[PDB]
């Protein structure tokens, strides 16, 4: 599913994210379409032999099992697939558990590189939240 703008916004609230860990919700909506233009179904494949899955692009290296990732864990406890459902509970649940890890939102390179010191409130501009 490739969510709108404000369509995503009002999801992740509803799932908890506007400041969770202290991170606004356009933090969030700023990393989704960096990271994957708020499509759910996106799926990127790393150097390293990993995947990045879903909406947050979601690493099989450390949170999901795609079964292809040799030596990798499964923090989340779940399938990668599970991360392309138009339903995000498992994306978000997922991407709660990576914010909390120790490095924020920095675990996501697309946020930090071009949501971090920006003016991401413009993200969720104009919805109705
Ligand atoms: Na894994």
């Amino acid at each position: 599913k490739v969510f709108g703008r404000c369509e995503l916004a009002a999801a992740m609230k509803r799932h908890g994210l506007d400041n969770y860990r202290g991170y606004s919700l356009g933090n969030w909506v700023c990393a989704a379409k960096f990271e994957s233009n708020f499509n759910t179904q996106a799926t990127n494949r790393n150097t390293d032999g990993s995947t990045d899955y879903g909406i947050l692009q979601i690493n099989s290296r450390w949170w999901c099992n795609d079964g292809r990732t040799p030596g990798s864990r499964n923090l989340c406890n779940i399938p990668c697939s599970a991360l392309l459902s138009s339903d995000i509970t498992a994306s978000v649940n997922c991407a709660k558990k990576i914010v909390s890890d120790g490095n924020g939102m920095n675990a996501w390179v697309a946020w930090r590189n071009r949501c971090k010191g920006t003016d991401v409130q413009a993200w969720i501009r104009g919805c109705r939240l």
